[PDB]
DNA sequence: GGGGGAAGGATTC
DNA sequence: CACGGAATCCTTCCCCC
């Protein structure tokens, strides 16, 4: 099998360089202002020149402001980046069928057919590489491999913008030097459960009785690793359908009154069923983010679709269970609808 | 001992 | 101090073969 992976390089904030060229060279930080006070809010992402002094996804807007003081800060613009998504995303169907969208900037492309080795691959790559950065200005990074995982693993070694192939015989010698860590799907929680069973290694994973690994990570992530170490893993690349839709946004202050909170989870109902764009769903969840960070939500299914005014009214009720059934403050709230008919 | 759903939470990218 | 969106799992609970 022969899986092919691209990965548009620091994306939100290329785009904003594509939409406005004079912003190259220059450190970029796309950020979310949740309007809490001056520049309070967070970093979606920033490009290479504001990466290497630690400014990154996830770090606050004021403490990189403290680091980048002059840096170019733009506010995240979601439906855009979609779009120019979706443009690139069109352009790798002309590749090939088998194509799995995994998220706004990651695609898997299956070639095992239009292919039969890694050097009448890595031509095929470039021939994207260089035809992507051509129609629509942006750049991007591809890995090769055996399957997804590797694919996936090649990608994250040749970034920003670049190509790596990893064939059968290095997947191999992986298998037994990498970092577990470095394995797509294992965070920080799931990287520390292992250190503590003495897996180190994705061959490490065959030194374990599965049931007591089966106990520390689930089964499902345990097969999952397995599977890996066994150089048995070949996981099909089928186009995964939107499931669920939602928005969560954040207050000003954090509060516990249902008549303060309402308006924001209204705000929230609206655009959801915008973006709804003629789905009907039905189930509806409320979730909530306490004032220690924990998310808390409360939700119900219903038989029907959900009109709504019906989400409105719905929307309310498992607010209150949240405010009852919890006594934290609330920072951030939004609604989720899932089940479509 | 299941199937099978639903609900609330964990964890990853 | 840390936004935002969605997917896959897990555990528990429930009704009832
Ligand atoms: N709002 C928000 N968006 C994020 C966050 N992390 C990632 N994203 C989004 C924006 C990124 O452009 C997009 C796709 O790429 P990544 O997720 O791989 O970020 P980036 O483009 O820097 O990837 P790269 O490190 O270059 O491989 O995901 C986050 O913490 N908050
Ligand atoms: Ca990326
Ligand atoms: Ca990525
Ligand atoms: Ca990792």
């Amino acid at each position: 099998m022969i899986v092919l992976f691209v990965d548009f390089d620091y994306f939100y904030a290329q785009v904003e360089e594509v939409l406005n060229p004079s912003l190259k060279g220059k450190p970029v930080v796309v950020c979310v202002f949740s309007g809490r006070f001056e520049d309070s809010g967070a970093v979606a992402t920033a490009n290479y020149e504001a990466r290497k002094f630690g400014v990154k996804a996830g770090i606050p807007i004021v403490e990189a402001k403290k680091i980048l003081p002059n840096a170019v800060y733009l506010p995240m613009r979601k439906e855009v980046y979609q779009q120019v998504s979706s443009r690139i995303m069109n352009l790798l169907r002309e590749y090939s069928e088998k194509i799995e969208i995994a998220s706004i900037d990651e695609a898997y492309l299956d070639i095992s057919d239009k292919v039969r080795d890694y050097r009448e691959a890595y031509n095929l790559g470039l021939e994207i590489k260089n035809k992507i950065l051509e129609k629509e200005k942006i750049t991007v990074t591809v890995g090769i491999s055996k399957n997804k995982v590797f694919a996936k693993i090649a990608a994250d070694m040749a970034k920003p913008n670049g190509i790596k192939v990893i064939d059968d015989e290095e997947v191999k010698r992986l298998i037994r030097e990498l970092d577990i860590a470095d394995v797509p799907g294992i965070g920080n929680i799931t990287a520390e459960k292992l250190k503590k069973l003495g897996i180190n290694k994705l061959v490490d994973t065959l030194s374990i009785e599965f049931d007591k690994l089966k106990g520390m990570i689930g089964e499902a992530k345990a097969k999952y690793l397995i599977s890996l170490a066994r150089d048995e893993y070949n996981e099909p690349i089928r186009t995964r359908v939107r499931k669920s839709i939602g928005r969560i946004v954040t207050m000003k202050r954090n509060s516990r009154n249902l008549e303060e909170i309402k308006p924001y989870l209204f705000r929230a109902i609206e655009e959801s069923y915008y973006k709804l764009d003629k789905r009907i769903p039905k189930a509806i969840h409320v979730v909530a983010v306490t004032e220690d960070l924990d998310i808390v939500s409360r939700g119900r299914t219903f038989p029907h679709g959900i009109s709504k005014e019906t989400a409105y009214s719905e929307s309310v009720k498992l607010l209150q269970k949240i405010l009852e059934e919890d006594e934290r403050k609330i920072r951030r709230i939004g609604v989720r609808f899932s089940k479509f008919i």
